[PDB]
């Protein structure tokens, strides 16, 4: 029916969202699920630092939702529509690029569409399965092994490093495959914008 989690809150911040919920009849998770429909973000006055929730949460076109949505709904001695009160940015995009807007809207169609992604070597601060599973939510496809990509001419493949994770061997990936390197910046720059971006600026030494 309607189930929520949140991000970047002290509790007592919790408390009121724990409180609204209560009231409204709604359920509440610490983990982000598959069978989630809301993220509550803090904000600025509509702008979100960046969670893991808050990419998993449009990944989903799920309601990604500023904290002020619940705070005024308390106030107002009921439930606001949430088409007026999603977040724009953070930092990849300011209160400028809001992203949710075309994850929600999008979905018959989605950014990743018919390419294939393996999330090659060591990660950390947002780690391996999650990173897939993100992709794998935009209907990316998921491979394991550089050796798997099923070239088979129709699809584009994609390698996604996290650079600094690994203590100097990613310039050679190239030298087992024929697709790029894009460095993780651009799975979360293009799920947050929620386009598919340009590997242009993101794209690691390939050395013959
Ligand atoms: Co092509």
């Amino acid at each position: 029916r309607m189930s929520m989690v949140v991000s970047g809150l002290t509790p007592e911040e919790f408390m009121l969202v724990y409180k609204f919920a209560r009231k409204h009849h709604i359920t509440l998770t610490n983990l982000i699920t598959e069978e989630t429909t809301h993220v509550v973000m803090k904000t600025d006055a509509f702008v979100c630092e960046r969670t893991l929730k808050y990419f998993l949460g449009i990944a989903g076109g799920k309601w990604v939702v500023s904290y002020f949505w619940v705070t005024q709904s308390i106030k107002e001695r009921k439930m606001l529509n949430e088409h007026d009160f999603e977040v724009r940015g953070d930092v990849v995009n300011g209160r400028n690029h809001q992203g949710p807007k075309r994850a929600r809207e999008s979905q018959d169609r989605k950014i990743f569409r018919g390419l294939e992604i393996c999330c090659y070597g060591p990660f950390t601060n947002k780690p391996t399965d999650q990173l897939e599973w993100m992709v794998q939510l935009c209907g990316a496809s998921v491979v394991k092994e550089l050796s798997s990509f099923t070239l088979g001419t129709g699809v584009h493949p994609i390698v996604v490093v996290q650079p600094d994770a690994w203590t100097n061997g990613f310039h050679a990936i190239g030298q087992m495959c024929e697709a790029p390197v894009v460095t993780r910046e651009w799975v979360l720059d293009s799920v947050a914008l929620y386009q598919c971006q340009e590997l242009d600026t993101y794209l690691i030494p390939q050395i013959p």
